[PDB]
């Protein structure tokens, strides 16, 4: 994390940068960035996934410099997030087809990472707000995860009881939660899910691409209590081991966020 | 002057028992066209809701919408057939349909059938007195989407010759191995204004939302297959217009 | 072509013409044969999808004259959700599985003009012996497998011009606008969109749309959605109807 | 040096043509196809037959004669599409059944669609899969290639100056040249690649560069070039042949003043 | 440097064809990698040097232009992959798709990347397997840990040597590269079709949001690339990366700066 006062004064611009690590499970000390091997074919009535098999959302709160020296003034200053540049880091590491992966056929190279993937990021001045949805409401989730409380069959579609803040890194399983479009007035989020056994990962990098965070009235997220929130999930696909077992692979996400000072009423 | 309303519309995939809400009954295959009698719980239907408004007319101006719970398909540990020996479960994939409508009147639909001789089960509303022409265009088959969980998706499409007071959007992608591709963002808005700058006008102080979101097929360990659907969120901005 | 002068709307649903092998299978073709030698390729009539077309008469408005000018079209394929019936007739994807979706080669095409669509003949196999009731390239040669300029036709009859023999002619059609997409392959997914919010403008670079020459408006289409695979393994083309809503205006022209 | 566009009577013209594909044409009945594909030749003994090799198509269109000593014809737009795309809906003839009782296999697999419009012949750069390929009489291929010819060897410069002679697998348009040509190509490779081809008489490609100047036709000649390999046709035996289709061009030109 | 106005008056272009560095296992297999190994345990993963594609780079020298000084500024780049049609050779080396069929197209995982800057490309290391033992002649992350499989900020490198930095080890660094523009797309998968476009009508603008392009502060311009097109499958079943050269044409102008 770096917080840089690029310019000071009324038109002050501060740039925050950070690399958010993925939280795929990390089943042992040497497989950081991967999940535990996937189980299959568990009956809905006895589906008890292991902690390290479940990728979770990544998140961090980044403290910003205090702007208000007199807290009793009629007008106070807040940091306002105006743009974000972001990309997934280490995509070329998937070109290692010599280590660990099942050969595609006899005498062939290793099988590329492929299959279902999810790429998501958010930037806001409050924690990202999430809605819970489950494949199977009777899944017994493991200690260390935070998942929908008292789920019912309705939790497999929409159960409005399942509201949460993404307020803990490596705790909210990606399979249980989505960003909540009925809330998040102070966050911009973006995600794409692509499902399937053989789905090719497609990932772009460039330092020339910027996303604008301003709403239709020209206001970006406002950093409450001088806190900027970054969230991500970048499940790149499934790594298939020589044995045939499969593990999720994730990669870190870079953020560069440009902020300006907005005057608001107390 | 301006008001916003929102709704989470649940999918109606069939719901074969109390536990399998959001899924259909397992799919039958290979019925002859002359003896095709599908069970009610096997047929996804269109979802719809009528949203009352404060009582000039309310004009629908924009809609924000997205499919809810897409990441739930990352549960590959529960119920699904292994992709190979020692491998994880098979992702939901295959034919899918994503559709929504916003209107001041119920959605107007036209009936088209794969097989006109299909015997549809009690509880569904399907084209009446179908003929072979019902497999192409039979203009007799007009309906209003006036009941939730009743009009099967396979029997009905939005009618482009009507719907003067509704805007609708859908995409059908067919095939066994088709990957679901779903995007979420709170930064996308669809403007509902026509070329004259006029949106859907809510006739009896009612706003109509409609959806179908069949995400693909879930393959059980045994090889059987079931539709999986997801709820759809709507946030509609309305303004008052005099008439 | 002088000033614009007033406004009328026509709409039509054009049925597909996939072959219709019996009275129950409207919208399908006869099952496909395979592996006919080029020297003995005699397709049956009901196996061959043809272009759909209709002529829509308009009011007769007549030194100068007035003509109906086509300005915009809204069009879409009708019944796309019918392909979610995987219980009827289709081969199971595997044991205990649902039926196989319609998929594979598809062609989606429409045209709007004030003359019949002008077409160019091109054939896979020039030696194909086409059946009675079809209108195909006359006196074809090896060159008819590439470009043979002899093969000019008007789409002047419904359910007669096989889709496999004919394409819209880009060297002609001055008074028609046409649009088509061919996607080929064994397992290609059908992808079809619907919305009543999309309009195709028919005006050319000078703001002039198709002009209905003898008070007739022409619509044409082909919407082969893919192949339907029966339990036996036999395959049939499946097609769907196309809707047209065309807005016209009155235009002054010199005689 | 380019001056003002010239307007007036006869300052505009339009030309059109159809360019036939050059896929090999293995016998008198198989126009538009290649000879069946061989496979698995060692790089040291790779001798493709003439009729197995698709070649670029090209033609020169004469324009109304302007005095070369000052005006030149300037190509402004081109309308172009592939002709006969629906012919691939013939699945009854020649093609291997997809399975027992099934229809024939569609044409699919690797494909290349390319066109160019210019006031000079298209300038090409040679690149080879295998520098040791022994090309047959009747083809013009990179001369005296080396191992470097499998990547970039700048000796391999050629003009597309002969129809049905330059194999598509040996040559690409040269981005370091072609100051007076606009070219456009897409290669898609793979066994099962679906052909995707659009037609419409409403789409135009503008040939003007960033200064608003199109190709200038040197001696009242317009050069058109194309390659449209649509995929592989699979015979019932399992053998495979390239299938190609003709391309139509309609080019609009204007007179431009020069010095 | 404080950037002042563009120096106007009676702009230059430089160009380069940058060769791919796929490993080149012998004198005849320029542009390919060594055959790919598979299934090496993470604890004993020792790739041979000729199996590892590396980033390509070149330095283009420029003449010095000199209170206010002048520097060359890169405004636009035209770039494309060279030799894409070479993949239509399905007769040489590749395994037949089925009995009596043609050869298997190049397909599978591919990466296409370029950069243009006034300093060498700045890179960040990320590994599939931190315990990989890389071969002599490669430059790879130093003292990697488990954290090196996600983000380890210690792994910073300059692309300061051609055919040395393995593609699999390094990515352009978005936290640096203030004076370079880079662009890349990774497409992974066993059977991914290559899709490659060529046209001389496409230009990438290298100006930033203030209208300033990369500045050649030490009178040098840097081009960098990786173009792994896919995997070639030999008749034996073995697989090799295939790469192709990348063309660059960069338009430069003179920019005044404060000393
Ligand atoms: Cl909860
Ligand atoms: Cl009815
Ligand atoms: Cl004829
Ligand atoms: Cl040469
Ligand atoms: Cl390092």
């Amino acid at each position: 994390v770096e917080v840089l006062e690029v310019k000071t004064g009324v038109d002050a611009i501060t740039e925050v940068e950070c690399f958010l690590n993925p939280e795929m499970g990390d089943p042992d000390e040497n497989l950081r960035g991967f999940s535990l091997k996937l189980s299959a074919e568990n009956d809905f009535s006895s589906d008890s996934p292991e902690r390290k098999m479940l990728p979770c959302y990544s998140t961090a709160r980044i403290p910003l410099p205090n702007l208000n020296e007199d807290l009793t003034c009629g007008n106070l200053l807040m940091w306002e997030a105006v743009t974000v540049q972001t990309e997934v880091i280490g995509i070329t590491s998937m070109l290692n087809l010599h280590a660990g992966s099942q050969k595609v056929h006899e005498h062939g190279g290793g099988k590329p990472i492929q299959g279902s993937n999810f790429h998501f990021f958010a930037v806001g001045g409050d924690p990202l707000e999430m809605q819970g949805v489950l494949m199977n409401y009777r899944t017994k989730y493991p200690d260390g995860t935070i998942t929908p409380k008292n789920p019912t069959a309705q939790s497999q579609v929409m159960n409005t009881d399942h509201k949460a803040y993404l307020d803990k890194n490596n705790a909210y399983p990606v399979e249980c939660w989505v960003p909540d479009p009925s809330r998040n007035e102070n966050t911009r989020y973006f995600g794409t899910f692509t499902g399937g056994e053989n789905v090719p990962p497609v990932l772009h990098v460039t330092n020339t691409a910027t996303t604008v965070l301003l709403d239709e009235q020209g206001v970006g997220p406002l950093c409450k209590a001088d806190s900027l929130y970054v969230s991500a999930a970048d499940i790149c696909g499934l790594f298939t081991n020589s044995s045939g077992t499969q593990q999720w692979r994730g990669l870190a996400r870079y953020f560069k966020i440009r902020l300006r000072k907005r005057s608001v009423k107390n």
